[PDB]
């Protein structure tokens, strides 16, 4: 449902990490920074696996999203805000190439 | 839960309407800017009741940001995403 | 100075027209959603001067940002910034 | 021109600082985060000087945000948008009471 293009903004930006790890508050991180779940045994999972997990993150924004801005049809702007959020919300790291 | 400041930031610009009202884009809203459930049978309200309806609507956002930026601890950020949330997801009053 | 899949998520949206066009609000328009100004005296654009102008609109919102956020250094969120006030500064055609 | 509300909900987050400060850029800030010019000698300035500086802030991302969002006319969502940019765009610090 969302956009390939939408999805392909975030994948410009946001790396693939196939083993979890803490992030700066200590909370376990996989895939396109898919949180995990307090009880989650997983360690490694698949690129096919992370890209679930960034539909099921992105969906879910859209699902609650619709209840804040319950007027907004705009698609664009859906995906505007959630791409906003994503990069807002998840700490990423440097890269020097 | 939201500041003060954050509320009469909202409140200088939504405006009140104490009767429900078809707005420019064809949905019944209320208060400062509250879309009608088909089980809100009112059509007039109280200014407690259109408060209310408010911070209902606010926490609607506050639930989105938990969610979706769960380790957001900056409250100034919060509370923009909020105001600016809400300035593009309901239509003004006038 | 953008990357390839910002504008293309704009594109993905936005929508050409090589023929100006009377928006909702009632501006002139051409291209990717660009408002014409009075110099701008030419009613039909190649492709390649529609790209022209969605870039200097997406430079615009750089020059903003380079402005009142002088410090960002996240190419990510600097990019979202720009695409959130894309689609809430410009209509869509259709 | 700003509203009075949105100065107010800056203020209730952004500190007043009367002297000069290098943020983690190494850059000059004072008043409510006011960046100075490369050549300012200033060191201390009053609650007045740091009121003009913020007024001056919000009037020049509001001329920029104008020329970027040429058909953004509702006033809200500019002020939003420019509430938004402040807190994105400066650099507070922790206060534990």
């Amino acid at each position: 449902r969302f956009s390939s293009a939408c999805i392909a903004f975030i994948k410009q930006w946001q790396g693939l990490s196939l083993e979890k790890y803490r992030d700066r508050q200590g909370n376990w991180v996989i895939g396109y920074g898919h949180m995990l779940t307090p009880d989650e045994t997983l360690t490694f999972i698949t690129p096919d696996q992370a890209e679930a997990f960034l539909l099921d993150d992105l969906n879910s924004c859209d699902i609650l999203l619709q209840n804040c801005l319950p007027e907004l049809n705009d698609r664009f702007q859906r995906e505007t805000l959630i791409a906003l959020m994503f990069s807002i919300g998840h700490q990423r790291f440097l890269s020097l190439i």
